[PDB]
């Protein structure tokens, strides 16, 4: 099927 | 400041 | 100071 | 200070 | 301070 | 069938 | 079926 | 199915 | 300060 | 079927 994986960061 | 916005999606 | 926001979705 | 919104949804 | 929101959904 | 986890936090 | 995972945090 | 996974953080 | 945006989408 | 990964940071 599907694998979405998303990040949004400050570190 | 910071302003993070972060949009994961299976539409 | 800090505004995050995050959404994460199957629609 | 913060403003911190999280959404997880399957609609 | 702090507004802190939490939304987990099956809708 | 769904398995939905959502977390926010100010740690 | 689905895993949806939504983590929106300052630490 | 579908694995998704979203992160929005200030770390 | 900084204005970070992020999505990640199967749409 | 689809492998999507998004980052998006200020480290």
């Amino acid at each position: 099927g599907a694998v979405v994986t998303g990040v949004t960061a400050v570190a």
